[PDB]
């Protein structure tokens, strides 16, 4: 199992590494909003993803608003089911506080704190857990220096009282594209990474240059969400492939958006796909077929 092979992850010299200090690259899938598409997230589907697609990380996207956790906190229990499954299956799991329409992470920060205190108390002694404390900060008035970093410096200590070394992923400005500003004003915690998110049908060479810059500043970057579609023509597999090779050349870890059979180009599944896995190439979307291939 990948967790038996690599164990406790850390950051060394801006790179994700295993418990012996060797470089590692995680690849896998993200759930869609747990409050909408939680049926595709369960032991059997994750096991199918582990065995059939070869995923080494699973991302649990728990929305805060839009009928998420703040609206109905019951969804917390689905996060727990997912982590427990990952522990059983021997894979890494991201716990994602999926802010979006609530565009400043400071809006529900007290609730964030309570939630991450609970999760790090429950699972902080396992190496499988990665915390993603603010999915996609956005808005021209939400900046690294003034909003996101101070939020981070409030949430990371609560986690660290329970879990001193698992990785924390911190979102960046403009729907997590602006890794360049975080890179100029990095966090003190040594086991943190900055999120970078793209859409293959929309994002180009300027973004790759910005990623390269952050890496040159010694910042570690996790591509915790990307799609094969345009941000807002179907799928763009040529541009997707350029992005896969870029990530591979820089050993970047990633999670593909979304494990769902939603009628959007980014969805991996066709309507009718069984929520407990075992999918044929029949039930995989053109997106799903390409990603499974990249991961295999």
């Amino acid at each position: 199992s990948v967790v038996e092979e690599h164990g406790q992850l850390s950051i060394s010299n801006g790179e994700l590494v295993n418990e012996r200090g060797e470089q590692v690259q995680l690849k896998g899938m993200s759930s869609h909003g747990l409050q909408w598409y939680g049926q595709f997230v369960n032991y059997e589907s994750m096991k199918w993803l582990r065995d059939d697609w070869g995923i080494t990380v699973f991302r649990a996207a728990m929305y805060t608003s839009s009928g998420g956790y703040i609206d109905d906190p019951s969804v917390k229990e689905k996060v727990k089911e997912t982590v427990e499954a990952a522990i059983d299956l021997g894979i890494y799991v991201i716990i994602d506080w999926h802010i979006l329409s609530d565009n400043d992470p400071n809006i529900y920060k007290e609730e964030a704190k309570d939630f991450f205190d609970e999760m790090s108390e429950l699972y902080g002694d396992y190496p499988n857990v990665i915390y993603e404390i603010a999915n996609e900060p956005n808005g021209s008035d939400v900046t690294w220096d003034n909003q996101i970093k101070p939020y981070a410096e409030e949430v990371i200590p609560v986690i660290r009282d329970n879990d001193p070394n698992n990785i924390v992923i911190v979102g960046t400005g403009t729907w997590s594209q602006d890794v360049h500003h975080a890179a100029d004003n990095q966090l003190a915690d040594p086991n943190v990474m900055y999120a970078f998110h793209f859409y293959a049908g929309t994002h180009g060479q300027n973004l790759r240059d910005q990623v390269d810059y952050a890496l040159d500043q010694g910042a570690a970057i996790f591509v915790s969400e990307w799609g094969t579609s345009a941000a807002t023509g179907g799928v763009f597999l040529d541009e997707a492939q350029v992005w896969i090779d870029f990530m591979d050349e820089r050993n970047l870890s990633w999670a593909n958006w979304s494990l769902t059979h939603k009628d959007e180009s980014s969805a991996a599944l066709m309507p009718g796909a069984n929520p407990t896995g075992g999918w044929t190439e029949a039930e995989l979307s053109p997106s799903g077929t390409f990603v499974r291939e990249k991961i295999r």
